[PDB]
């Protein structure tokens, strides 16, 4: 059919240059951006309904996050709250639900917990000094993560999120998760561990709670387990029966709301010594400035915490804009988050951000513009001033209950190893690790390592290239590896070199380590053993994948130059990309005879060339 | 002249294919290897010069080095004597001098200090139990050294070397210059400073410097200050007056000759208080198993101190095998080096390494093989058993004034920096970085930062590549960018990006963004607007440079696919290499109608099939 017919000069790049001559009212997002363009006459009834629903969600999300964070219930329905109403200004997503999402709580309670234990603190038991503190610690390291995260949005750096890889993402995910079920699982047995703080701390957690099950409060743990049972049986049949009934089924808040009522029948907290919160305060806290004397303590947490909260938040909102076409600015998420974070803060709540149950719940009833956060927020403020009496009987083994249920989810991402491992190794190995470091570290130590290992592993991909030694199709153009095609013909005298990778220092050494392989004899030891007596003429480079270039790949390549040309032995660069030359002319690359006549634009005008001589 | 004439069918990659089928005595390395093949006929000789020559050296280096660690002058004669004894054995290198290498010694110094501080230790002053827990500290880090080295060595991983950057390494070795240059200032001015560990020491010892120059010491400051300008006058006349005496003036062992004999004449000790070291033990000490529970204290320490040794002895290595025409073992390298602290470890010595200036006085001298290092070892123990009570009296002064004389070479990379910069913006980046990162931060922590800021660095590079839109020229089959040659005619209906970087998750949001607005309209966007209803047509992706592949990067080429197959836009790959197409068909890339026949070799069998149709 159609052929592959051209005629044109052997073009190298000095004939081919020399022929073809080169050469305001957004970081403050407006509410008044979409309120006069409001459409109160039918999205106003939408969002009443998505609000309330997803208000009554949260606010039993923010009571039971307010136990992964080292803070008394109460102070969740804070964080549920503030950051809702100033998000609802700076925010662009317009239908994710600003709260805890429990793994930042988690990663927020164990910064509190290594910065206020219970023996460190009280000699005495002081409980409200010592809530007090904890209270004072998550609301500086919430402070801090909204710095960090309005820094973030002033210096424009977004793209930070892209290097939370989706396989370091997933093992971080399952550690979390791991660690979220042990200490829930601490929670729902009301046994008296020890808080242990650095590596295998996880480990040493399970441990002591193996160790003191023998002091298990039986109503806490079958109240825990009958709640795990009843959502986990509750969110399967919605999941297998949900062509009918699409909104979800608001099990937790139905089984929340059955649990505190037969609590309160039956007195739980003096006849079986049950765990209830007892303690939800009524009414608004006054702001205090927390005590920035701690952020030296804070920094490695608070950075890593931002990240992964503004990850998390990004995703969801994504998630939901490509549903409704419309997009979200990231650096204004950053803005928005920073803000909401700092303002939580010196209104004593822990680090903020989206939840993907919450999201949803708020989307699928109803979902419109942020007016549906308003309301959510309006009835956990209802709440807070109304509601906190009638919460007092409830078990803090239900919130973790409920919690352990919704974490199989993440428990599930271990389904993904096999195929990473079946389908790129790299990714397994990044999911592996940052899962293992994540178990045996700081959650916010394991997020970084994972993201040392990401940089580490993209260096070592293109430290250990695919490297070839080329001949021709017989008759064409097309220049296949000798060793992988068996009618590939080798050329006379000259040797042809892929090196699929920018070169520079590690591709540097690995680089001469090929063509020393290739060409089968080292430039050095040839000159030398010639010069004491006193199979190839050239040497093709196929540089078509080489994408950048430093100062150390340019010295290399220009000392692998001369060590040829010292023996007669011919190097050409082909197909060298524009602006890798530019950096070799700005590298003094073309100095001592060089003169970038031998570059040429393929691995087709190099041959001919040759055959020319 | 010559011309380009190919005549052939244009190939996709499926029709490629199917008309083109694919398809015991070194780990220990035995003195026996050049014992038997010694010349001592003539050989031996220049050997007993070099040794000598070597070891006057290496004695005055290692006890001005021994001021360096936090150890007594005396212990730096063992650790440049028994490392030479156990390098001679396993060392591939036949040329390098074993010793302290006032860089490592200031590290392990560093650590030493941060371990006993004098405040932290006596609280009487005891200086022999100081001194005794310095030099266990000491062994012990040697040993944990040692233990790194021999396990990098089991691993073979000898490449990491070139991790550490020609820019890092100048940055590194201009921060660690200045780092030695302000503990021998603190030496020879006499004046006590307390020790500062932690951010910002060296600021920190600097200002107590300037705050205590009232109560420097007259005659040690007058004594460093003639060493030094001695040793700068006599190695200027050496460098330019070059022509005759090809022997390099052992300028450093004559000034500490005279200064010990006029210090022994006028009783410096008593009649003007001078700094002298006043103690140098006689005989060998018995060695003495290190507290191996110090070992959890030293691991960022003695991992960093470790691979700077090694790299320093690899370089010097390298230098002066390449110069005499014979190769070493970089595995074996650390074999040797790991073995040597080791042994150095439990005979009280501080990490051993090799330096530049002693090695170019071995070799210089009538450099030949170890046997040279034995001659040297030999003058060590001399000087250690019967030479020890004749430099009592010698002055601190001058030891810190003779390494201070010698830190100018490692000072002149200021004048580097500014032509990195005029080269390549990223090398002057990673050089100041890492110079400013090892000045205020531990030498071993601003190693590693700067290890992870060149994979920061590389991590950037290929995340943001340049990328083009292409287009013919005419009558050929060139395509260069659109905007670059002024000549370059656009095809009808069709858009070429050339993303000159291998597609991985931070590329593949890069790869996004740059489709979007190439082809100058989002497939989501245009789908979802003709969906509510109810200029290109093709579009080829030149990816010869899409180096690697990870399972985001075929997850986005999917995703890219199928969002243009959904509005009646095709999308063409060209120029993939084998090895990029094997991971897109393990990674379940051709599913759902893919089938790779819109696979083609370069971008001209795709723009011919194109015009086909
Ligand atoms: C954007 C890019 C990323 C940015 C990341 C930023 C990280 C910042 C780390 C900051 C840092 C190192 C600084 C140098 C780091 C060099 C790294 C080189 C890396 C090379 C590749 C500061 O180090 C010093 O720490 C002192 C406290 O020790 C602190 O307080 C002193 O002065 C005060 C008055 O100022 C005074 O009031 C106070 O009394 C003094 O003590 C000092 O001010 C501070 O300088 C280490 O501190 C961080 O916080 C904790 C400290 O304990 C520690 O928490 C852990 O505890 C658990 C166990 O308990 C553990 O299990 C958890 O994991 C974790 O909760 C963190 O782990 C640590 O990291
Ligand atoms: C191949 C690639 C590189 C590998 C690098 C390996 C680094 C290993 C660091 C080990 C490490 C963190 C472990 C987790 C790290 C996670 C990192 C995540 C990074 C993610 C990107 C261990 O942490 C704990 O430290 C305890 C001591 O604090 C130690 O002792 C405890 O138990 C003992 C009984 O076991 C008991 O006897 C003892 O009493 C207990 O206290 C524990 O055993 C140990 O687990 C930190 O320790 C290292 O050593 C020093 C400690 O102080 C510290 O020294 C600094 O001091 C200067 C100021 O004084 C500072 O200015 C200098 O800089 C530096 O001299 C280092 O800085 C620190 O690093
Ligand atoms: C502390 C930091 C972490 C250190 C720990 C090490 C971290 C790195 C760990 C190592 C990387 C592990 C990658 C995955 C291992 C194989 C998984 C698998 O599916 O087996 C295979 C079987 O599946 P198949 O395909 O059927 O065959
Ligand atoms: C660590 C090196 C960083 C890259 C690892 C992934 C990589 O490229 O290898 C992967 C293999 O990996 C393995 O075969 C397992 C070895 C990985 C050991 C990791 C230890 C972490 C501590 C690469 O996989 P592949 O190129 O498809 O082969
Ligand atoms: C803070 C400072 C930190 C400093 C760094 C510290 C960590 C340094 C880590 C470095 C360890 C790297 C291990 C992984 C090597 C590359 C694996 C891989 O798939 O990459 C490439 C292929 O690889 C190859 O082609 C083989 C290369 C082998 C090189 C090692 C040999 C000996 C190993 C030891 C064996 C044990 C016995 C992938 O190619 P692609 O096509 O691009 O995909
Ligand atoms: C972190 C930065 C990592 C990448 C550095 C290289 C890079 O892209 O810039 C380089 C220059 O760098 C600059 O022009 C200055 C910006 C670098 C700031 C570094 C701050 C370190 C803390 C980019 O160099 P270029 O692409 O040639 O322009
Ligand atoms: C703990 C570690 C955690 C993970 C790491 C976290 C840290 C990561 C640090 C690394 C950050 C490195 C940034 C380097 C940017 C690329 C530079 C460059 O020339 O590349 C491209 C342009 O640059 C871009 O397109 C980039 C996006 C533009 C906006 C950037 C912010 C400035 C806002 C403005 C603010 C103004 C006030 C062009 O590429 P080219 O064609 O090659 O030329
Ligand atoms: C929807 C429901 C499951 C929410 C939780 C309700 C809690 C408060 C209820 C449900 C079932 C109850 C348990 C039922 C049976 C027993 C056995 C009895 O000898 C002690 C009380 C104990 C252990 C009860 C404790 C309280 C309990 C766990
Ligand atoms: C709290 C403690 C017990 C948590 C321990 C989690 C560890 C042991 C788990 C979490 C994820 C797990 C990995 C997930 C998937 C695979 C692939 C399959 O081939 C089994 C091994 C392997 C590689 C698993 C090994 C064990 C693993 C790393
Ligand atoms: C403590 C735990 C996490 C230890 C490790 C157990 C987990 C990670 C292991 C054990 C059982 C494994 C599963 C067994 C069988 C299959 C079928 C295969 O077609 C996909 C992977 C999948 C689904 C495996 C995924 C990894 C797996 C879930
Ligand atoms: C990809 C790269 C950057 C990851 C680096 C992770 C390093 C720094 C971490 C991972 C696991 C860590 C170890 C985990 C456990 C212990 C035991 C403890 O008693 C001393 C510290 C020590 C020995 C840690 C040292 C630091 C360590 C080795
Ligand atoms: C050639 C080199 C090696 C000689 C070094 C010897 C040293 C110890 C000698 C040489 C010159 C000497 C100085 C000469 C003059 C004075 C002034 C006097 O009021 C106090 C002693 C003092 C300050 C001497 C101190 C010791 C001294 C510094
Ligand atoms: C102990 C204290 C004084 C050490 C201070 C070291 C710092 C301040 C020095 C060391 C090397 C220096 C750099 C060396 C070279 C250049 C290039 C020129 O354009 C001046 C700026 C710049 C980039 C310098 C900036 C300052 C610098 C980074
Ligand atoms: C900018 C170009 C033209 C300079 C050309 C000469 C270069 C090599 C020289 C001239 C003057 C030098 C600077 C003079 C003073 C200092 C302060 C100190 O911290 C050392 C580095 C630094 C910053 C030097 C760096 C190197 C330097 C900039
Ligand atoms: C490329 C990567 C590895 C570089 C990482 C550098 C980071 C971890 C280092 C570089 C300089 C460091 C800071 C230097 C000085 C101080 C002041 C001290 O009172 C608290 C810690 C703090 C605030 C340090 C935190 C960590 C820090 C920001
Ligand atoms: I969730
Ligand atoms: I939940
Ligand atoms: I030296
Ligand atoms: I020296």
């Amino acid at each position: 059919s159609c052929s592959y017919v051209v005629s044109r000069p052997v073009y190298s790049e000095l004939a081919f240059q020399q022929q073809y001559e080169r050469r305001v009212l957004k970081t403050l997002l407006p509410v008044l951006d979409w309120l006069p363009k409001y459409r109160i006459k039918e999205w106003l009834l939408s969002d009443i309904i998505s609000g309330v629903s997803t208000g009554l969600v949260g606010t039993l999300q923010g009571m039971a996050y307010a136990l992964l964070a080292a803070v008394p219930v109460g102070y969740g329905l804070y964080s549920a709250f503030f950051p809702i109403l100033t998000y609802f200004i700076f925010g662009t997503s317009r239908h994710i639900s600003v709260g805890p999402f429990p793994v930042v709580s988690l990663m927020v309670g164990s910064v509190v917990l290594s910065m206020a234990p219970d023996e460190h603190f009280i000699i005495s038991i002081d409980f409200a000094a010592r809530d007090a503190a904890r209270v004072l610690i998550a609301s500086t390291l919430t402070l801090l993560v909204g710095i960090i995260q309005l820094i973030f949005g002033g210096l424009q750096i977004g793209f930070i999120v892209r290097y939370l890889a989706d396989p370091l993402v997933g093992g971080f995910t399952t550690a979390a998760a791991f660690q979220v079920l042990v200490s829930q699982l601490k929670i729902v047995l009301n046994v008296s561990t020890k808080n242990y703080n650095g590596i295998l701390s996880i480990i040493y957690t399970l441990i002591e709670i193996f160790q003191n099950i023998g002091n298990t409060n039986l109503a806490d743990f079958i109240a825990g387990l009958l709640t795990i049972i009843i959502c986990m049986a509750v969110k399967e049949l919605n999941d297998r029966f949900k062509h009918k009934i699409p909104v979800p089924i608001p099990i937790e808040v139905i089984v929340t709301i059955i649990a505190t009522a037969i609590s309160y029948a039956v007195n739980l907290e003096k006849n079986y010594n049950a765990g209830i919160v007892k303690s939800i305060p009524r009414g608004f806290l006054p702001p205090e400035i927390p005590p920035i004397s701690l952020f030296s303590e804070m920094l490695t947490a608070s950075f890593s915490i931002a990240v992964v909260a503004y990850a998390i938040a990004v995703s969801v909102g994504k998630v939901y804009a490509i549903k409704y076409d419309y997009t979200i600015d990231g650096n204004q998420e950053f803005i928005a988050f920073g803000i909401s974070n700092i303002f939580s803060g010196f209104f004593s709540c822990f680090v903020a951000t989206t939840a993907l149950s919450r999201t949803a719940v708020q989307e699928s009833t109803g979902g419109k513009t942020q007016i549906a956060g308003i309301i959510s927020a309006a009835v956990v403020m209802i709440a807070i001033v109304a509601l906190g009496k009638l919460l007092e009987p409830l078990q803090k083994s239900v919130l973790a209950a409920v919690v352990i249920a919704n974490l199989k989810g993440m428990f599930m991402q271990v389904c993904d190893v096999p195929r990473l491992w079946r389908q790129n190794k790299t990714d397994a190995v990044i999911w592996v690790f940052t899962c293992i470091a994540s178990i045996i570290l700081g959650l916010d130590l394991g997020l970084l390592a994972g993201l040392m290992f990401g940089f580490l592993t993209v260096v070592v991909r293109v430290q250990f290239p695919s490297w070839n030694s080329l001949g021709s199709i017989p008759n064409t153009d097309i220049y296949r590896s000798t060793k992988d095609y068996k009618n590939i013909e080798e050329p006379e005298g000259v040797k042809i070199l892929r090196f699929s990778s920018p070169i520079f220092y590690g591709n540097v050494d690995g680089l001469k380590k090929c063509i020393k392989s290739t060409v089968g004899f080292d430039a050095i030891r040839v000159y030398n053993k010639r010069l004491k007596a006193l199979p190839i003429h050239s040497l093709v480079l196929d540089c078509g994948a080489v994408s950048f270039l430093d100062v150390v790949g340019v010295r290399s390549l220009r000392m692998i130059v001369k060590e040829f040309q010292r023996i007669d032995v011919h190097v050409y660069f082909a197909s060298l990309q524009d602006h890798v030359i530019e950096k070799l002319e700005q590298c003094g690359f073309f100095n001592d005879s060089i003169r970038k006549d031998i570059f040429f634009l393929t691995v087709h005008d190099a041959i001919l060339h040759l055959r020319s001589q």
